């Protein structure tokens, strides 16, 4: 595990014969415990969610390391600003399924990912994305759908008033996922940059006003209706109008398809 550099708590690209023929691997460690994240994701098996590979020890033998696939072509997020002009809206489509696909699995494993934006998406190729970070996931007790605790545009209104988390609120960050991309998470219409031309005051203040007058993201101008109607859906005001990654996954696919 010979350390190369610095991926994103913190992830570091290593290098697992001592001959420097080792392939390359993503690394976690800290600097409480993803002993939680560790058990959660090696029990996941999808093609869209980032394969689990072992653990290693850190210094002193005092300290786990996760030891997980290294995606070279890196964030969803990045890929789609550096290469808008020339990915179509079908392939943001296929990227939106994959994505919701990777949600319905963690929900049926009452698993709140909570994270969820397309800096946490990764490319494994250029046709196929898988769900990453999985630093903030909790899994639910078995007899409630939510959990409270002690990036502002991207939670739903519940958790950033009262703190409360749910498969609810990932749907929220989900839309918020569509929308990143179908606007190639261009920096001039962020959620951020969207926000500071709706007031022309703390931003979490005026963002929770806005957010119950009704006000939510525009359509971005190249998006498809349908996708934007599905966004609007997602960002209802009560958690329990959104609709479930069930609900959408057919629609998403039904889409696609066309
Ligand atoms: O040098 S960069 O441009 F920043 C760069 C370049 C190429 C890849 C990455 C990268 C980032 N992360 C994580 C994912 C989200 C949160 C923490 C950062 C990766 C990456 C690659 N494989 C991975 N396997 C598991 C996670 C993971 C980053
Ligand atoms: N979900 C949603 O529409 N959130 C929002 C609204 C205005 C500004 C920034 C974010």
């Amino acid at each position: 595990l010979k350390y190369i550099s610095q991926l994103g708590g913190s992830v570091e690209l290593c290098r697992y014969l001592g001959d420097n023929t080792g392939a390359l691997v993503a690394v976690k460690q800290l600097q409480r415990d993803f002993q939680r994240e560790i058990q959660i994701l090696k029990a996941l098996h999808s093609d869209f969610i980032v394969k689990y590979r072992g653990v290693s020890y850190g210094p002193g033998r005092q300290s786990l390391r996760l030891v997980m696939e290294y995606l070279p072509s890196g964030c969803l997020r990045d890929f789609l600003q550096r290469h808008r002009a020339r990915l179509d809206a079908s392939r943001l489509l296929l990227y939106s399924s994959q994505i919701c696909k990777g949600m319905e699995y963690l929900g049926s494993r009452r698993c709140v990912h909570r994270a969820l934006a397309a800096r946490n998406i990764l490319v494994e190729s250029e046709a196929h994305v898988k769900i990453a970070d999985f630093g903030l996931a909790k899994l639910l007790p078995l007899d409630k759908d939510y959990y409270v605790v002690r990036p502002i545009f991207w939670y739903a209104p519940e958790s950033l008033s009262d703190n409360i988390f749910s498969r609810q609120s990932d749907v929220w960050s989900f839309g918020v996922v569509l929308y990143e991309l179908f606007t190639y998470c261009d920096k001039s219409c962020s959620p951020s940059a969207e926000f500071l031309r709706m007031m022309g005051v703390p931003a979490l203040s005026r963002l929770l006003e806005l957010l119950e007058e009704g006000q939510r993201l525009p359509a971005p101008p190249a998006c498809p209706a349908e996708v934007h109607e599905l966004m609007k859906l997602c960002w209802a005001p009560s958690p329990q109008d959104r609709p479930s990654f069930s609900a959408l996954g057919p629609q998403l696919d039904m889409l696609w398809s066309g």
